């Protein structure tokens, strides 16, 4: 029985949690009846969807055997929208945490890329016995970059689509943003288009929280020690939105850390080599 | 009496030389009357002459008494387009070579900018016994950064910029060019646009080139041991046209070099801190 | 049904070669029937048979079904001793091409460390045809690193090792390869020892070629970007013979290339991590 | 008439601090009557004295007539020995404003070699109000370098020499800290013996320490913005006590930050290039 593709409108669920005093619904996937889970978390793109990310992440992780958590973090996507002063990380790892005490399973899995990947190294932090295993793309510590000045301009042309949202500004920042441009299509763009459209409030929230606070995500060198779980980085050299060297900055962190480097690969890697990072991660997760 | 400032149409002078078996006129400017020389290059802008790069330089040099040579290459200024399909920098040697040679001095003072600064090496590299003493800006060097992505953005705004020029992506470039607007002002940007308007054989002619043959300048690491005389580098951090890494590679190469790097510095440092700047290289000249 | 491990005895094989005119006995070790071929290049340890360093691949590999031809390069092991004023890259892509020609088969697929990868490189540079897949194990690229002073100590040990044989050199020499000296036994230092003793004739050819040329690795900077085919590269980051920043230098020529960090590994990768590095390059082989 | 040179005699003060609920004796040495004063620390060399680091550079700060101080470290020279299994940094700051305290002096500038440097970091964070120039030489910032292996070469000879006390590990410290070791003579050599020797009581205290926490010396990275005054970093290319890359991390942490890197210069670097360094130096302070 060969397994059948998956559909976000069919895995979509939704859970009210209190937090700070306040109600917030936030949507989630889950799929596959397997004991082990493995939780994603998306990026920090301009109506960045979970399901959206991993579109083609999602079916080995199902096929190994493993039940599968997309988690559509508060302020995008269908979330309720909030404006936060604090930490992003911090706020990410409560909500993860809740919602996995309300499913009620102790031990998971985390890949998490840009933003929730900090978030995620947050998590492992504060509630460490949690975790089993840690994949990072594209991020872990947000620090000044040590040859490449900041901020690169990836980050400023993402705040200029936050500003103003233009379909022309959205290709040049898809264009900047991956390497290959011949793989781009044009559904992608406009399905990503309507999303961001849709959701005026999370782009005012989110303009009006940057402009409330210069920072979101705390460096995080010190404490790096503590992580004791195996983790794997995975990066892309020719990323434009954050450095090189930040990478190798959590490869001095982690005890067992071990990184892998691809020559010519975007901010966004799971997209450009798909069979090379799914057999990878696939082997990890294997690893005893 | 104080110096007086020196102007440009007192100190023109014009030159002959045979190159490929072509006549060329080329300009440059020559100061002071003391024993020792030097000579300075200019960068590789749109336009860019070495009087306009080097106003705040060129009086305390007068002011010690070192005769100084403004040089001026072809594809820039009054000096004859041509059309180059091999290596820019050994050309520009070459003809630096047929100046002096009528020029007739025995030692001499080189300090280039960025692609000026690779002739220089060039130069440095046949002819040791004539160089004394180097001192390279933003340059020197042709290879891939360690951790920077290539093509950097700054050099593909300055080709677009050639592509077409016009005022906004002029103010754009020069937006991204230096690290501080404040104290900018519009009789440059003035003065840079009637030098472009002058001529645009200038601009093709460069189009031309680079299409012609990707890379104008080679990789001069293996030999670049061969260098005897001291040196001295300045470098900018925040610099976006070339990285940082490539600076610190001529750094492990020669035996006396000297870096130096300030952080709110961008590609054309000499202008930005020229008090500092200044006072560093009167003080490795006058070393014995 | 898996079939024993072979012995040196049963797989040595003799080839005659002629270079410079003279007659060099290069000894060396055939396994398995497959149709693709992998060479197995040695380290530049002294008294290192090929057979040492790869101990506990050869059984994965052969298994796998591919055909392996483990290498003497001259001046180790039963081959004959030389002096070479020449580099070692080119002598041993030379020695390679002759052997590989005796045995007639078309392709092959390179692993090589320390030693042998500089020399795998050069072959790939003057004989693109033969080579499809190219692995790298800490080494491939001559020059100075831009951030690790040089010489580093395990390279000055190496030379005092190679002046004053002893046991405790040997001893100290393992201290500073492998991150854990638990996992060495008796055994091995018993049979480096001995195995470096019957031949001194090596030891004088070695240290006079030192002083025939300081320099006997030379950079492939400016050609790297002559490579065409796929590479995979290992490296360690407790590193200390050779830094960990110069694989990051060939990352920037290669086409294609992929780097894989391990967090505490020393120069000896293979023996460290034995069941992580025979997937990884099984899988990197069995990959289009 | 010429300025004398200054006698350690003369120039000898004893002073009294509390700490920790316990009295304790520091020996510094006061040179000068200029109203401005500036703060000289020591490094952290076995037997290393205040004055023996700094006694080619002493006489030209009061040849400009500014007043200096060179302090002795607790557990350092003629001061009384204590044993600190808590931060160095935090201590070195307590007495540093204890003394500036009873000296009654409002404006200081600091020079810091390798601990004393990280101490000095401390210093400024505590009473920003009362640094007004900084300068930095070899150190400052805790943590792991990105590129070199940890514990590095002189550091772990240092804890050899600290462990058992001999006069030949005293010639390999003195060899790995000079680039030439034939300018240094065995005068220094005798003297620095002398020193070690006749305290045991301060080895033991550093052996118990260093047994009792095994960091000494924090990391200061996310709090590095907090600096405002300018900052002069000094460098040794070829340093093996601490590597290259944890100077640039300073240059990014401070925002006027200025660096500056000789290519063959050891770590005890202001004895290897005096005429530079102080001339350096000299500009630095006077610049307004």
């Amino acid at each position: 029985m060969s397994y059948q593709p998956q559909t976000e409108a069919a895995t979509s669920r939704f859970l009210n949690v209190e937090e700070a005093g306040k109600t917030l619904r936030i949507h989630f996937n889950d799929c596959g009846q397997g004991d082990e889970t493995v939780v994603l978390l998306h990026g920090s793109g301009p109506g960045a969807t979970g399901w959206a990310n991993f579109s083609r992440n999602i079916d080995p992780l199902v096929e190994a055997g493993y039940r599968v958590i997309l988690l559509d973090c508060p302020g995008w996507g269908k979330s309720d929208s909030v404006v936060n002063s604090g930490s992003r990380s911090d706020l990410n790892a409560r909500i993860l945490k809740s919602v996995v005490d309300q499913l009620d399973i102790a031990k998971i899995h985390l890949l998490g890329n840009s933003m929730g990947g900090h978030s995620s190294v947050a998590f492992t932090l504060k509630w460490p016995e949690r975790v089993g295993k840690l994949v990072l793309m594209g991020g872990g510590t947000g620090g000044m970059s040590l040859f490449t000045p900041m901020p690169t301009e990836g980050i400023k042309r993402l705040n200029q689509l936050y500003r103003q949202p233009t379909i022309e500004n959205l290709k040049l920042m898809m264009d900047i943003f991956v390497f290959d441009t011949s793989d781009l299509t044009d559904a992608l763009f406009e399905a990503r288009l309507n999303n961001m459209l849709s959701r005026r409030d999370h782009l005012e929230n989110f303009v009006k929280s940057l402009e409330a606070n210069p920072k979101q995500f705390p460096d995080f060198g010190p404490r790096l020690a503590e992580i004791k779980a195996q983790t794997l980085i995975v990066w892309g050299r020719n990323d434009r939105f954050v450095p090189m060297d930040a990478g190798l900055r959590l490869l001095s962190g982690i005890a067992g850390s071990e990184l892998h480097i691809f020559r010519d690969c975007g901010h966004w890697a799971q997209w450009e080599h798909a069979d090379a990072f799914n057999q990878l991660v696939l082997n990890f997760l294997a690893r005893p």
